[PDB]
């Protein structure tokens, strides 16, 4: 896609801190950028849309390469159109704004490069307020193995780059992405909703889901893929789980793992109020060249340090971190296949972390599964009593997008105090 000039692109500031054991924390003047899927796409010579609603203009966009040459991404009114605002250290993402639903932004080092995070033997910390984020919604903070320039160097057809939020990929190999590899994804375009559709290609890469949550339930989940970096897929390579990527991941949700009173309204981690979330990525030898061996989670609320809940499921060791062993045991007890290990488990996840990943923040509803996999019983054809089926207390009729968009459109999530660096250095303790 080309870079449009009808609307200036001014990225909101979102400061983060980089931390070391000896030096403490130092601020970075990072920014955020709206993902390309949400932007206005129009002819490079004017104001005519290349895409409107859920369909492309066949005149401007007869094939992918022609479309990418004729069509430009333009600047965005972050607050006005998309309900995205920043204080400079806290990002608020609103659910419905006019006819817009949800958003996704990326953390930027400067105006043309995403911030590349290398988190092996490191930790990531942030604060979250989910008081106004109910059943059926997801406020997510995650890492994807995207290129720092949004694909510009690899794909001549992409002249927009990270400045316009290009180059998404994730472990679900999504085919709903409009531009992939510098070409419009217009082949066999099929409508899937009022403003969405899918094309013949998907875009896949490894993903680390640090936080997917609402005030009823939370999960953190590595998704390794057999490839390295963003890759366009077609046909069976895009199929979920059986293709290049593990779409299911190895998840840790405290309610699913048998502690129904750990996290939620008025619980140990009280989701009615703000709290801090720490995630540490440990290697077998405590160096940044080692193999990823455990992912640990700590919470802090009202100054109390809260260790992660322990698994309480028959056949699963009572542990509170993600390791390859836990993943194998959980996949058995719950009756799911271990696609995670097939793609290479934590070691393959670590190689992606090592190579650097991009941070995404987003608010969304789920057309396919109604977020029931996060906060309800899932899958809907399994006994609500079997281990691994119940993931929260929300009703099985909740999360219908048409419903939540009418019922709770002013829902929002606030992410703040983003910090990363040496293990044990983004937070402290005392007696
Ligand atoms: O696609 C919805 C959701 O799936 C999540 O995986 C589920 C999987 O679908 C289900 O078969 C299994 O029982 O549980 C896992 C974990 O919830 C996946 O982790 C999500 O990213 C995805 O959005
Ligand atoms: C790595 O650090 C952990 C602290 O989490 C410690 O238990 C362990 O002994 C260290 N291992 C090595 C090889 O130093």
């Amino acid at each position: 896609q080309q870079a449009g000039t009808n609307t200036a692109e001014n990225h909101p500031q979102l400061q983060s801190q980089q931390c070391t054991t000896s030096g403490g924390c130092k601020p970075l003047s990072t920014k955020v950028v709206l993902d390309s899927n949400w932007r206005w796409v129009h002819s490079t010579s004017g104001y005519t849309n290349c895409y409107t609603g859920n369909e492309w203009d066949t005149s401007l966009c007869p094939d992918g390469k022609t479309c990418a040459a004729n069509c430009a991404l333009d600047g965005a009114d972050y607050s006005g159109t998309y309900g995205i605002t920043s204080t400079g250290t806290a990002l608020t993402l609103k659910f419905v704004t006019g006819s817009n639903v949800g958003s996704r932004v990326y953390l930027m080092a400067d105006d043309t490069h995403y911030q590349l995070l290398k988190l092996l033997n490191q930790e990531f910390t942030f604060d979250v307020d989910m008081s106004n984020l109910p059943c059926g919604l997801n406020g997510a903070l995650y890492l994807s193995a995207m290129d720092a320039d949004g694909g510009m160097s690899k794909y001549p057809g992409n002249k927009a780059g990270a400045k316009y939020g290009t180059g998404y990929c994730d472990s679900q190999c999504p085919k709903d992405i409009k531009f992939i590899n510098g070409e419009a994804n217009v082949g066999n375009w099929t409508e899937t909703g009022s403003n969405t559709g899918t094309g013949s290609y998907g875009t896949c890469c490894s993903e680390m889901d640090i936080w997917e949550a609402n005030n009823d339930a939370a999960a953190f989940t590595p998704h390794p893929c057999t490839t390295t970096g963003q890759t366009r897929c077609s046909g069976d390579d895009c199929a979920r789980n059986t293709g290049l990527c593990d779409g299911d991941g190895c998840d840790f949700n405290s309610f699913r793992m048998g502690d129904k009173t750990f996290l939620g309204k008025g619980m140990t981690v009280d989701t009615s109020k703000p709290f801090t979330v720490v995630t540490q990525f440990l290697t077998n030898d405590n160096t940044s060249t080692g193999t990823l061996s455990e992912i640990r989670r700590i919470y802090i609320q009202n100054g109390k340090v809260i260790q992660n809940s322990v698994a309480n499921i028959p056949g699963v060791d009572p542990v509170n971190s993600i390791t390859d062993n836990f993943c194998a045991q959980q996949k058995t007890a719950f009756g799911d296949t271990n696609w995670f290990a097939q793609k290479g488990g934590l070691k393959q996840m670590g190689e992606a972390l090592g190579n650097g990943m991009v941070l995404a923040l987003s608010i969304w509803d789920d057309h396919a599964a109604n977020m029931l996999w996060l906060d309800s019983d899932y899958p809907t054809d399994k006994d609500p009593s079997a281990p691994g089926v119940a993931r929260g207390t929300c009703a099985t009729t909740s999360g219908v997008p048409s419903d939540v968009e009418s019922q709770v459109p002013n829902s929002q999530v606030v992410f703040s105090n983003i910090k990363f660096g040496d293990i044990g250095s983004t937070f402290s303790g005392t007696s």
